[PDB]
């Protein structure tokens, strides 16, 4: 399937234990996709003060369209030193590894595998 329905745990930035997916744009997009497949991916909502508390390169989910079965359609865009790899819509947040942090909410998304 070109798209997969996922329910991502929304984590508070200060709870996150592993604050990024790796060291290159290609590695972070790779690892983010693997963690989304394995159900070990969390989401941090981007507000003032959040990104400096996380590790670059960043992986964003961005809205790819205007929402089947409650699931917003999204795609991945990485960012490193202010350059973005991918072009998409509004940020829904920044992806991080999930290693058992308690969420505050769940965000239903339809991910373009
Ligand atoms: O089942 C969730 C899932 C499965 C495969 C891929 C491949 O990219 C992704 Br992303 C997410």
């Amino acid at each position: 399937k070109t798209h997969v329905q996922l329910s991502l745990p929304v984590l508070q930035v200060r709870d996150v234990l592993v604050r990024g997916f790796g060291d290159s744009v290609e590695e972070v997009l790779s690892e983010a996709r693997q963690h989304l497949k394995d159900g070990t991916c969390g989401l941090v909502e981007v507000e003032k003060g959040v990104l400096p508390q996380l590790e670059q390169p960043y992986v964003f989910i961005k809205r790819s369209d205007a929402a089947p079965h409650g699931h917003v359609m999204v795609e991945l865009v990485a960012e490193l030193e202010g350059i973005q790899y991918g072009r998409s819509g509004e940020t829904l947040g920044v992806l991080v590894p999930h290693v058992g942090e308690i969420p505050v909410a769940y965000r239903k998304v339809l991910l373009r595998k």
